[PDB]
């Protein structure tokens, strides 16, 4: 399944990835563009 969490002011990619137990470098490396990372965008974590 894909997990998407939409990022908040205050939330980390790796303290989101925390969340979950994901690698936010799986994060990255799946996704070329995390320039959406806005407070109020979601992100994608296939990270397992």
């Amino acid at each position: 399944d894909s997990i998407t969490y939409r990022v908040r002011k205050g939330d980390s990619l790796s303290s989101i990835a925390k969340r979950h137990g994901v690698n936010i470098k799986d994060v990255m490396r799946w996704n070329s563009d995390t320039a959406n990372l806005q407070p109020g965008d979601k992100l994608t974590l296939f990270v397992k």
